[PDB]
Parts: structure tokens; sequence; C-alpha cells
DNA sequence: GCGTACGTGCGTTTAAGCGGTGCTAGAGCTGCCTACGACCAATGGAGCGGCCTCGGCACCGGGATCCCCCAGCCGCCGGCAGCGCAGCGCCTGACGGG
């Protein structure tokens, strides 16, 4: 069940089990309302060499 | 489960052990003489107290390893399943015998 992304909004709400994202089984975007301290949001890619292989988590 | 090496036993054999000398070295003691450590009275300054000021270390924050981990990855190889086959014993021909 491959879902688009879609961006959820909590403008009061915490990123709980109603986000949307989570919902859709996918991680929040950047673009979405939930905050700069949201758990479902992207870490941060920061392979050394290069992002590109199977120690690569992105 | 394997196996060796240490316990048990036997048969030499030899140095411990006994009993015996014989010695003098060295310990024990005494006599006597000396020096050296305790004691006493003085003296000052080394040591101990009281301040009291810088920076060595503490602490932080950050960047730098660097082991630790492990899937990736391949080599290897052996097992394994499949395949081709080598050899044999029987099967069965070739041909004279029965």
């Amino acid at each position: 069940h491959v879902y688009n992304y879609q961006p959820c909004d909590h403008p009061r709400q915490p990123c709980d089990s109603s986000c949307p994202c989570v919902i859709a089984q996918n991680f929040c975007e950047k673009f979405c309302q939930c905050s700069s301290e949201c758990q479902n949001r992207f870490p941060g890619c920061r392979c050394k060499a290069q992002c590109n292989t199977k120690q690569c988590p992105c």
C-alpha cells in the first residue's frame, strides 16, 4: 500500500496516530505542519563516503 | 572417549645411621680501662603561623579519530544431484559341436 505523500497538518495536535502521514504509513516531510520535533520526519542522511550504498539508510 | 603415567610392586644396593674416636675452636666469662652520651644553662633563626596574589588545571565545546561492527562480496570447496560412462556379468551371436 504505497501512498503518495500528503502534507499532514497539526496546528495544535501532536504527531499522533491520527497524523495523515502516520496513517499513510509514511514519514512526515518538512512540508508537513508537524513541528521541527516531529518523530515521523526523516533524521538526516549522513553517509560519509557517498549516500549511495547498502549502509546508506537513504 | 581416548591414553598415559603415575600408583603399586619387586628386586638391587648404598648411603644413611650407629657407635666409636680425637681435636681446638670458639664461645663464655672476667678484669679493667675509656670515652661518649646524657645533662645543664644560653641563644637565635628555622620553622611555623598567617595573608594573598596569578595560572595550572578544570571545564567547555568542538572537531578528530578509530575501533567495532557487519553486510557485501567473492573464493573456495565440498556436498550434492544430475549426467556421462567404464567395466563386468550375463546375454546372446557365430559357428562348429552335440
